[PDB]
């Protein structure tokens, strides 16, 4: 049997890096190596019974690996768009291309402007998430972790919210087709600060994939959808869930409501639940410039521990993806603690334990967990260098619903 956790990294961690968050993958991997992995192992020279640090081999993906969800014409356009105009010169890495009229049909405008390397970035993202799903489906595999995925806004034939191809959807479809067609129900829990509208759209009529999105909601809050009334259509009625939070919501609101929503989702799927897909965006954390919430690291950690605890107890499968997150240190902090929770969870399972998080600090009550001094980016975690440290709140904190 393989190690129960697969961590999908690759040889080039910048391959999937997006223009606005170009260094973020580096912060995240740095924190995994120094915070999450050491206690579970003895970086290509690491030995572990708990996790596998996956650098090879990433599948080569093209248009035909994305047509399971996306329109072929849209994908063909993405595949050749960088040949269709010049770099706009009127000095950021991966710079924007000159816009052309054919971009408009597909939403490849504004935040979704084409840029050099776009198709290579899309390929690396989809490749990693498809590899994660394939390794997860293997016997003995508890979890697969691809922090570089999570492009949850992309729709069948349109880009949106910095997302071109929806690897969340493609990963759901790939994992489902490799699970026993007796028991292959999927729960997708999206705790990025914005509505998971692309994933929702893909499964709106579907009663075998339950999409649950927590997000800020209100005037001026992208993408403007995801009210409580969106519950799905047709056979999918009841299998779409949204928890729209008021701008600035804190843990007491988000954690409480999500605990209730997750438990209801567990009841809705019952014994057909085979896997939980987690879309973990750190832009819901306080201090984020583009998210509009005030969750803490321990708050997000606690929501996800509920999902980990359930999949561990019932011997299910967990696919963990990233998403948004526009403070690099906050992204790495959250990825470090969530990954360590998954590792501690998987190790406890193999030892037949019933406590799953004994080897990973709960930041909700351990308020002194240090950022490891060995981190390459250690000096960026000031002024206090603790794993729960967040920037000051950008929007005022809300503890009660209006
Ligand atoms: C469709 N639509 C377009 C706008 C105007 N654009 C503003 C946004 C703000 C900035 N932006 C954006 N995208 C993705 C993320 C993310 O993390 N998604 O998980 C965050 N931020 C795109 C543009 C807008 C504002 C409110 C509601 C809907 C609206
Ligand atoms: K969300
Ligand atoms: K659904
Ligand atoms: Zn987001």
């Amino acid at each position: 049997l393989p190690p129960p956790v697969a961590i999908i990294v690759g040889h080039n961690i910048d391959a999937s890096a997006m223009p606005l968050t170009y260094e973020r993958n580096r912060f995240v991997i740095d924190m995994l190596q120094h915070y999450a992995c050491p206690v579970f192992s003895h970086m290509n020279t690491v030995s572990s019974d708990v996790f596998e640090w996956v650098l090879e081999p990433f599948p080569v993906v093209g248009v035909e690996d994305m047509t399971a969800f996306h329109d072929r014409a849209y994908l063909n356009y993405l595949s050749i768009r960088e040949a269709l105009s010049e770099v706009d010169e009127r000095l950021r890495v991966l710079p924007d291309l000159v816009p052309i009229p054919a971009d408009e049909e597909y939403g490849l405008v504004n935040e979704n402007m084409p840029f050099v390397g776009m198709w290579r970035t899309i390929q690396a993202t989809v490749s990693g998430t498809l590899l994660a799903a394939r390794l997860l489906a293997q016997p003995g595999r508890f979890a697969a972790i691809h922090w570089f995925g999570g492009r949850h806004h992309a729709k069948k034939s349109t880009a949106g919210g910095f997302c071109f191809a929806n690897d969340v959807v493609l990963g759901v479809l790939e994992l489902k087709k490799l699970l026993s067609s007796d028991k292959n129900g999927i729960l997708v829990v999206d705790v990025d600060a914005h509505h998971g509208d692309g994933t929702q759209s893909a499964f709106l009529h579907d009663n075998s994939v339950l999409t649950l999105s927590m997000h800020a909601h209100g005037v001026g809050i992208f993408p403007g959808t995801g009210g409580i009334e969106e519950i799905g259509a047709g056979l999918g009625r009841g299998f779409t869930m949204n928890v729209p939070l008021p701008e600035g919501a804190t843990d007491i609101l988000a954690v409480t409501l999500m605990y209730r929503s997750i438990h209801f989702a567990f009841k809705k799927l019952g014994e057909g639940l085979a896997a939980i897909v987690i879309v973990c965006g750190s832009d819901a954390l306080s201090g984020d410039p583009l998210g509009a919430l005030n969750l803490t690291v321990g708050g997000m950690q606690s929501i996800i521990r509920l999902l980990l605890k359930e999949a561990a107890r019932r011997s299910l499968k967990v696919l963990l993806l990233g998403a948004g997150g526009y403070v690099d240190t906050s992204c790495a902090r959250l990825a470090g603690v969530v990954t360590k929770d998954v590792l501690s969870c998987a190790a406890a399972m193999r030892l037949g334990k019933t406590e799953y998080f004994g080897d990973s600090a709960n930041l909700g009550d351990n308020l002194g967990v240090a950022v490891p001094e060995g981190c390459e980016y250690f000096t960026r975690y000031g002024p206090s260098f603790l794993m729960h440290g967040l920037p000051p709140a950008r929007v005022s904190k809300l503890y009660r619903l209006p």
